[PDB]
């Protein structure tokens, strides 16, 4: 121990900061959709779109800026700062003694009658997504430096817990927040985040005084020499181009996953879903954020168990060693949950062809079928077994692969990696889409799905997954033999 | 080179073995319900059943009196012997001047009105399947140690051509053999695979000059001691008691692929078969045995491309090293032959609800579906990758972790659990066939599947195979760690 106040400290930063984050995420579309900007269906989600775009490709600079110019700590509470400056954007619109202050005053109420207030949610996007992507990109480096120097099992068991309050603080948003922003006062539902927001710039501050830092390193980047005499300057730039086709062959995992994660939630929306007592009825309605929840419960009940008797027993027992075979183990176990996925799928497609329940979530009604919610449950502890088994090990890889002195832009260029698989897996969605493809082409998301082949979607993901599962599996072995062999 | 004519010979031997043993499998049931005997579905089908367990729980004995009796070449000599003596009872009861003297002189001809010829029947019963236990656990490692001086990559390599050899005998005997039992003469229909015997039979007889046999070691099955002392022989123990963990988690391997076996010439017998011109028209009609074919064809056709293409890449950038690693490879194709069956069949089930048209195969009209029946080319091409990636790699695997004095036993250990797997299997097709699962409850094989839930069978045959795929992927660690480091 002894070192537990500063893994705490960043802990707690990274709660606040993901329970914001999934905050400004999580109702969103329906905000733009209201009196203050009455804005329309494709705007609305370009918006959310850009943003976690930017979020995506600005994350490299934000550890290029930790690692060049930056010290990585003092680089996150800037990152910080910029944040809640952008995130004060939201509560100032949503109130109306302050909407007046933004820009104009807004005056459609009944979007009876193109963006109002353009400028200032978009400065607002543009900050809060900048900022996020500076702190994840320099959090889990800087978090994980923390317990270094005690082995690579000290930076797993810490990136568990990591994980863990990731998965935590997102509940507590997406439960507590979202259900705040959909039924009653929504300038407090904007202002809990902001309150997170400073409540975290706080915490990091003070945990300041027993972080353990490094000094920046701007002569490193100058030398990323490509014509072919200083030494551990060469081995930098060995054990960088060695990793990218590491993340080149994951892009396509996180393509079939970010695909997963929207339409899982897409087929939650169609299933019969019971009704807490007083809670979702009139007048108020059941948020989608805790759909979306459905799968960050079962995370945080499932990370104990493996931190305390899996991970024991495979290191006792010389099982999965290395982080790479994990992510293997993870990609398995997200094929599995496609299939599964589309067995139940193929199931629900017949039970609405005889009777349809009607449903209300988003105050909006959804033909569901006569089959119960928790018939989904196989298919995301499935997810469940996954992503603590591929995204963990993905993390600790990122970390661990990485020069010593490049550390913070490298979990940058992973994070822009996933981000990229994101929009190839949108690029997909929108393929099959075409009129040649009949699969997902009623309408956009979070609509009727009765009329679409999901069964099939998930078939095509499944065969996708397993197919980039083998790639990567012949990947690995040829990096491994480089770890402690050449 | 300087050793092909006996790896020819082997080669040969095993292929006129392989093509009469199927061709007894291939309409032993349609010859039991005939002229000579008249039987019932329910006996016939036991006469096969019981005749493939005598096969399978013969194959050790025949491996002990291969090591302990005799020298294996020898023993393959007399077993082929009883073979021959055997199998003249099918041409002999076949025949009618000869069916006087079997037993009395069968009269029943519409089989108006419990078994005819029953001992002699039964005996060649036995005889062949003692003699196909005795070869099959004999011919492997027997022509496997005609290279087994140049190490394990000969040994594979001759493997391959093995299983080559194994797969042309079996389509020249359930593609000529068995149209001829089915539409032509059936007298010559028997007797073809009579001369195929003994063509076997002198072949290894010529061969045995150029052979590299060993001497019997009597003295090694005597000190099996099992209470805790010469040296060698605690080592032929300790490298027994730690391949049967292996072969135990390879039952329910066996148990999904003899199922899927099963059920894939099954759900073939619904689809829709294009008609050859003048061969499956009247009078004649299409045998089952094309359709049990249609993935040794495919078998047949891969190899060459695994034997020239596939292994020396993978040797030249040192990919599966191990048999283990293939074998495992090859449960994951087959439990994903096995998801895209249960979407083949999700996808027909929901045709014959429409319309079905009717079909003769075997002179019974089956209620197939507007679909043809190439759409069976992926699931088949899967299971094509997986038997060249994990049945080779299993023959090797037992062939090289067998003690050097046991290596006949151990093949016939293998085959005997790989039957108990066949068995377990039947076992749980029974099961689900109960009236609590409606899965596979209409009938016995053979009839019809549009009542039936296939696709959940396949879905529930993927999952068992992905459950033992993990836990043989957790096995293979705990022995590899025994080969060359402990
Ligand atoms: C791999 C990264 C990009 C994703 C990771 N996701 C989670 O932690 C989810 N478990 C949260 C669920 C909320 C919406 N389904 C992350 O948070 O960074
Ligand atoms: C693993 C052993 C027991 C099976 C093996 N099967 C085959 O070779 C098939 N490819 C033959 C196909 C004919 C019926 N589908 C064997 O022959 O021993």
């Amino acid at each position: 121990a002894g070192r537990r106040a500063a893994c705490g400290a960043v802990l707690l930063t990274e709660l606040l900061e993901r329970a914001a984050f999934y905050g400004i995420t999580s109702n969103l579309v329906l905000f733009l959709n209201g009196a203050p900007f009455c804005w329309e269906g494709a705007q609305a989600s370009e918006a959310l779109l850009l943003f976690m775009g930017l979020t995506y490709l600005g994350s490299p600079f934000g550890g290029w800026l930790a690692d060049a110019r930056l010290g990585r700590a003092r680089a996150i509470l800037l990152s910080l700062a910029l944040y809640l400056l952008g995130m004060l954007a939201f509560p100032l619109l949503a109130a109306p003694a302050t909407r007046a202050a933004l820009c104009g005053s807004a005056r459609l109420l009944n979007c009876t009658a193109a963006r109002c207030c353009s400028p200032a949610t978009f400065a607002g996007l543009v900050l809060v997504g900048l900022g996020v992507a500076t702190v994840k990109a320099n959090i889990t480096p800087f978090g994980a430096d923390q317990v270094k120097d005690r082995g690579p099992e000290a930076t797993r068991r810490f990136f568990n817990w990591f994980y863990w309050s990731i998965n935590l603080g997102a509940i507590l948003s997406l439960g507590g927040i979202a259900y705040i922003q959909q039924n009653v006062s929504f300038v407090t539902g904007y202002a809990i985040p902001t309150v997170c927001v400073g409540l975290a710039f706080v915490v990091f501050l003070c945990g300041q005084s027993v972080f353990i830092t490094k000094p920046p390193d701007g002569s490193a980047f100058t030398d990323m020499f490509k014509i072919l005499f200083t030494e551990e300057k060469v081995e930098d730039v060995k054990a960088l181009v060695k990793i990218v086709p590491v993340f080149l062959a994951l892009i396509p995992y996180w393509t079939v996953y970010f695909q997963m994660q929207t339409t899982y939630v897409l087929q939650s929306l169609h299933l019969r879903i019971p009704e807490i007592s007083n809670i979702t009825t009139t007048p108020h309605t059941l948020p989608a954020a805790w759909l979306t929840m459905f799968d960050a419960v079962l995370i945080l009940l499932l990370i104990p168990l493996k931190d305390k008797l899996v991970d024991p027993i495979l290191r006792r027992h010389g099982l999965l060693p290395s982080s790479l075979k994990r992510i293997a183990v993870g990609m398995f176990f997200v094929m599995c949950s496609a299939f599964a996925a589309g067995i139940l799928e193929s199931k629900r497609l017949n039970l609405v062809k005889e009777k349809t329940i009607n449903q209300t979530i988003g105050n909006v009604v959804y033909h569901a079928a006569d089959l119960s919610l928790w018939w989904q449950v196989p298919q995301y502890l499935l997810i469940g077994i996954s992503e603590i088994f591929a995204s963990i090990a993905g993390l600790e890889f990122a970390y661990s692969a990485a020069p010593k002195s490049m550390q913070s832009a490298i979990m940058g260029l992973f994070f822009f990696f996933s981000g990229v698989g994101s929009f190839v897996g949108s690029g997909l969605l929108a393929l099959v889409s075409i009129k040649a493809i009949g699969w997902m082409s009623s309408h956009t998301d979070f609509g009727n799905i009765n009329g679409c082949y999901l069964n099939y979607y998930f078939f095509l993901l499944a065969a996708i997954q397993g197919a980039t599962l083998l790639l990567f599996l012949i990947i690995s072995v040829k990096y491994d033999h480089h770890r402690d062999h050449q």
